[PDB]
DNA sequence: ATAGCGTCTTAGCATG
DNA sequence: TCATGCTAAGACGCTA
């Protein structure tokens, strides 16, 4: 139960990673969070409205053409960085 | 890249532009996109940058009528004069 | 979605 | 040389 140092941005990022399709809906990167971070389990009930608001505002985040999530590939490499820059 | 004026001056320029020297956070939006094009298709981080202003500058004061309007508070404003016409242009 | 305040990094300058 | 502090700035994130 350690803390993440990574902002939502990069938990999103590693959870549709992982996925086979490399796209996921929002109910499997809660699954994703929660499984490799058992720290959100103890935290406030807010936890998964912050990432569906960094899911929708994110530009590193899009939709395919519950509805399923992906990295956009514009934006990917700033995420790959973001992931190496975290504290 | 980025318009050569600072967050603090861009926000200055657009409530002394207004009437009542009051905006609330949406009309700063509308003021800065249609003097500087360039935030129509800016990463959209902009306006976060713009509501951290507001909040972090002691310049900025919070004043009530949905939001709320802000303006510019009189006893740190020649102060931000002094501070725009000494480094007009910061990019 | 919006509005308020936040975390993090960077930079020049500055003091120990 | 070094560390530490100060100040403004912004890209980016969190919470209600
Ligand atoms: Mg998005
Ligand atoms: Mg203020």
């Amino acid at each position: 139960n350690c803390k993440p140092p990574y902002s939502f941005s990069c938990l999103i990022f590693m959870a549709i990673e992982d996925s086979p399709t490399k796209r996921l809906p929002v109910k499997d990167i809660y699954n994703w969070i929660l499984e490799h971070f058992p720290y959100f389990a103890n935290a406030p009930t807010g936890w998964k409205n912050s990432v569906r608001h960094n899911l929708s505002l994110n530009k590193c985040f899009k939709k395919v053409d519950g509805s399923l999530w992906c990295i956009d590939p514009e934006y990917r490499q700033n995420l790959i960085q973001a992931l190496k820059k975290t504290p």
